[PDB]
């Protein structure tokens, strides 16, 4: 029994983490074969921030002006590109440590452990989900830049989001490892808006689904009800649409809780109606929507 | 900006996991030079939980009895005993991914992450901490026995939890790595019952500087207060009492935040008093108390 927020080990991505400097700028890197990724922001000065032009940058910049460091260690560049909004550092050495690795674009809603890293030190681990304004609530500093999230596919390591900056709002950008943001967000220092964040219903529904096989059952209503009527009532909270792509990801605890998805559903709605009088689910006064189903299923199953 | 329940890198825990065997018991334990540690509830049988006579039972065990696996690989073990409520297993073979460690008893209120192990494959990390009632508010399923709690002292493991059981209440009971149970908890199948578990006020006030350094500052009031009058106030809602080294060691973020200690205290005590409205922070509807003043300053300065 239990629930908490838990993160893959991320022992296969220590091994992968580099540290990756020019003049003033140090970030992180991720060092897979004879390759070493990092935000393309690591060449811009602090005059070339408000509108940069990150091709003539690069032209001023050769492959000994980038300092490739590895705990104690320095490699040699052997080559550079630019793929979207990350630097491709081509290295002598390949790293002995790269685990099988993939790189996966994850879809809003979908969740992955992050390594905060520091001077190319891992300082910490925890678990984020995209939201569906395709911004992260992370937890990040200055120079956390390059720290990357990835699911860990049985031995394969997929590395999903590379840390690239802040929003004025506090939360975070990043790209895929192809160098894609995730969102509308650009990597310049001009006005940018996080869209409105809404809640991932499906995640909401998973994690009443762990409450209940944790024995948190008061919440559960004599009630059932509709997709329609149950997405009327989302919309007006600002929660995401349920589909029957939705109802089938949930079988899996239907079928382990004997409860039907849309009573789950009916419960919802009367928590969404009624808040929760100031009781509590899985030790939480309110309704959480970072876990998925797989999330729920790993940790409640085995 | 950000704040997060945040886990230590997990890599050089994982290379310390082995799985551990009897008949059809298979639990975790930990490979640490030429030693590997788990609960000694590894030698009982289903007939023998109700009262267990553990000397006994290991006269009726011997070196060959006991299947240690290295995920495809198998030790010798050239060596067993019993050092309170753990097995210490002497085999051939010295980890060669032994870190720099050492074993440290905890003291509640104080936190760490526990890397969740199911035959002997690390399958997730979390923070948790000791609670005041020695109980720790884990995510364990059947088989997750012997999975360990840690610090990471710069270069240095600490660990400080070994996870034995589970008790009715759903909440975790485990012993230091020299055997002895957090709490008065045994390893035998009676009716042990969890004592009140109180907020740990410290790590409250940690966590609304955490709060006011990510700009969440609403909660904060015109007024302050006293020791006294806050402790009074504390005991009534079960509240750890406050002292002056409780004071001292949240200097760093009173000297951080501009705000002295005792009006961050009357800031809780009108919290206390009058609830959040459905005002939240830091994402929570509650008052968290799982991140000490140091987590606090580790994820809020680097
Ligand atoms: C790496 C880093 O930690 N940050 C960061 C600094 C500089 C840039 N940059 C873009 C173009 C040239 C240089 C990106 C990121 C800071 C950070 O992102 N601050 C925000 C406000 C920001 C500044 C400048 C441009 C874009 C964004 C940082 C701080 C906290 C968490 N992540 C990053
Ligand atoms: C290792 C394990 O996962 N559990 C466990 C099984 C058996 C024993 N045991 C004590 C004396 C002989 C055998 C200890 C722990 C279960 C578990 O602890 N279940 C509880 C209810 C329990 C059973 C029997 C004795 C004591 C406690 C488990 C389940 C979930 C999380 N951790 C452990």
């Amino acid at each position: 029994s239990g629930f908490r927020k838990m993160a893959f080990p991320s022992g296969k991505v220590e091994g992968c983490m580099v540290q990756v400097t020019c003049g003033t700028t140090t970030l992180n890197g991720l060092w897979l074969d004879d390759v070493v990724y990092c935000p393309r922001h690591v060449i811009c000065t602090s005059e070339d921030m408000l509108n940069p032009n990150y091709e003539d940058l690069l032209i001023r910049k050769s492959n000994h002006n980038f300092l490739v460091q590895a705990g104690n260690v320095q490699l040699r560049v052997i080559g550079h590109s630019m793929q979207n909004c990350v630097l491709k550092l081509k290295v002598d050495t390949a790293n002995p440590k790269t685990p099988k690795y993939k790189f996966v674009r994850i879809q809003p809603g979908q969740t992955f452990s992050v390594l905060a890293c520091y001077n190319g030190s891992p300082s910490g681990v925890y678990q984020c989900a995209m939201r569906p304004n395709f911004t992260i609530k992370g937890s990040f500093l200055n120079g956390s830049c390059g720290s990357v999230g990835f699911n860990i596919d049985y031995d394969c390591v997929s590395f999903c989001y590379m840390h690239h900056m802040e929003l004025p709002t506090g939360v975070h950008a990043g790209t895929d490892l192809e160098g894609n943001f995730y969102g509308p967000f650009v990597d310049r220092q001009t006005a940018q808006a996080a869209g409105t964040d809404t809640t991932i219903t499906v995640n909401v529904l998973a994690w009443l689904y762990a409450a209940v096989i944790n024995g948190d059952r008061w919440f559960l209503n004599r009630f059932t009800t509709t997709l329609n009527d149950f997405n009327l009532v989302a919309m007006k909270y600002n929660y995401e649409p349920l589909t029957q792509d939705h109802v089938d990801i949930l079988g899996p605890l239907s079928a382990q809780t004997g409860i039907a998805v849309l009573d789950m559903c009916a419960s919802l709605k009367e928590l969404l109606q009624n808040g929760m009088n100031g009781r509590t689910i899985l030790g939480s006064a309110l309704l959480e929507d970072e876990f998925t189903p797989f999330d729920v299923v790993r940790q409640c199953s085995g």
